[PDB]
């Protein structure tokens, strides 16, 4: 080799020409005398809602998070020392991003004191894909949330129209608790519930 | 002459002959087309909404949109019963919070209603700028979506009387949403004032 | 002396003179400041929150604390109406949820209240640790951004008297959140049992 050009150069110092390679020191290294890159970047993987979309090399929130349904088919638990009954329920599941939503449809029970309690157990009863795990809330505070119920009350074939105060206050071991703090109330043999939903946080 | 060389540049005279060569990190770098390439160039994903690139200061983000979207609707609220029905021009506020759509109804005075009825918004047409109608479609069929209380007074010949109303989101059709009253308390009456009220179901677009 | 030369070394022997030169991918590499050097070196982004990178396991996520973060407020509840106004000691739990804030009401017992009004809650003070005045702004001027019902029984006179009110969340400033009870069913009385209730509204802090 006659001469040389850059990247490679050619020292002459003390009568002895030496051949150079000259590299970027931010760029590469030298490692077991070869030319290697300093800091090979390695990409990062995602949690759950973000994910990889390797078909088109793309992060996204999963569609998942933005909605999943489900049900729950089980009996819908009133509980007072007085007075404690089971009825046959199916009630809708939603998850909304950190929010788990129950939507009832309209129901016949029977009657009910001024206030009381209502237990869903989640421990079996959920639809594919649903753990019981799935319905625990994001925190203690009691009340989590509250929302009204529209009812009518039946006596002696009358129907008289109330209201139920509702509020998620407690989940044991896949038992969700729902508090009726009381509302307008009548002597009465069976309730008529108009439909409702209810919420609460949960990051699941 | 170049009398020497210095790594990566190594001079092996194996087999009678003194040759030159470039040692480079094998998994860093191959040659093709006899010039030094790297071995797997990476490329950088891209992000699909809510999630955006801030390609001003390299940063990824939830697109701030994403926790709050407003917009207005204009049209006619629709009252629907077979015994009865009107319409009633309103403006109602909406905004995008994550994925939920909320609904605020300003105060309002309406005719008379039935014990139980429907209110029909048609988002066809009436949404403000930026709106389209696929933006107000609900992200599942379960019926109810999400019900609440309305507070209202019934005029019956000067009095007037407080109740509630209870409202469910129950169905989206090619632009109609519609809100079912399935009762609350009620008496005979001559007109409805109804107190501002908020009503959200999700909605993922 | 140098026979021969493997690539990335490359010689052209053009017009009686070998010269030796480095052979690198065009796209790759460059020349700069007579170095080998990468053109388009890849900056890794950074993430801003809710969005972090976990460092320890090189993984992006969203920070847990988006779906829950719990806090408290201990102030004075203030009722104000012109012919009525009194302030109640409360302690109310607060969670951000999202791009939401709810704010949760233990049981009550108040004064006596008019058949509409406002409470207004002072957040300027009175924060549990974590909180700032400026996380408890909405994220949208719209009123009322959200309603709820809180049952209550007014007492007048020994009887226990069921009924509602209805809240809607209407006003924040300067740190002092409005929340307008604008009516429901009324009747005569000394004092207010309030049984527990929550509303949110949306915020982006
Ligand atoms: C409309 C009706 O039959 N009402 C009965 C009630 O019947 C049950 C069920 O109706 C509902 C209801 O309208 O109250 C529907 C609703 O989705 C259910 N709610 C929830 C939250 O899932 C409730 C609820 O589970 C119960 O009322 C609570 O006690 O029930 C009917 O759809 C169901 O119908 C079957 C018919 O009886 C049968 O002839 C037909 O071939 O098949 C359908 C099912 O596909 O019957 C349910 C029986 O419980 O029952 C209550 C007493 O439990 C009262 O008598 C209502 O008057
Ligand atoms: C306060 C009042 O005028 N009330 C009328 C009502 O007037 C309409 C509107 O008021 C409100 C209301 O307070 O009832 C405001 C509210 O934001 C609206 N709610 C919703 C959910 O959109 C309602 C609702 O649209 C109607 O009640 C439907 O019945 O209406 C007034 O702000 C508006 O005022 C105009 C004046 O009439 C006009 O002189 C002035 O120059 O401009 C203002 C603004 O454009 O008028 C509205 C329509 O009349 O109207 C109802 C009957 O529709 C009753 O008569 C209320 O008593
Ligand atoms: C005694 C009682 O339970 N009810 C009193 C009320 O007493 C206060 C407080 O109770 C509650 C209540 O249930 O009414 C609890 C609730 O979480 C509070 N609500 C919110 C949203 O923060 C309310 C609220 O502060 C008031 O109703 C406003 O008027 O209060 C009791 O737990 C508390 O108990 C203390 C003992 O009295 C004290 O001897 C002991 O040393 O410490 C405990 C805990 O600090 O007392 C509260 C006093 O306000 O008070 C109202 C009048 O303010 C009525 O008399 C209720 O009947």
């Amino acid at each position: 080799i006659d001469s040389v050009l850059p990247p490679l150069t050619v020292r002459e110092a003390s009568g002895v020409r030496t051949l150079s390679f000259g590299y970027d020191t931010s760029d590469f290294t030298i490692i077991n005398s070869v030319l290697s890159l300093r800091s090979r970047l390695t990409l990062p993987t995602y949690r759950y809602p973000l994910e990889l979309d390797t078909a088109n090399n793309r992060v996204q929130v999963a569609d998942r998070f933005g909605m999943r349904t489900g049900t729950w088919t089980g009996q819908l638990q009133y509980q007072h020392p007085q007075l404690s009954w089971r009825a046959n329920v199916t009630l809708n599941l939603m998850k909304v991003d950190d929010w788990l939503v129950l939507s009832f449809s309209q129901m016949t029970t029977n009657s009910i004191m001024a206030d009381g309690k209502f237990v869903i157990n989640f421990v079996s009863g959920l639809s594919s894909g649903w753990q019981t795990g799935d319905t625990e809330p994001s925190s203690t505070i009691d009340p989590l949330s509250t929302t009204f119920a529209a009812v009518q009350f039946l006596n002696n074939g009358q129907r008289i129209d109330a209201f139920r105060i509702m509020g998620v206050s407690e989940w044991t071991d896949g038992e969700l608790e729902i508090k009726n703090y009381g509302g307008t109330y009548t002597g009465h043999t069976q309730v008529y519930w108009a439909p409702w939903t209810i919420m609460y946080p949960c990051n699941v």
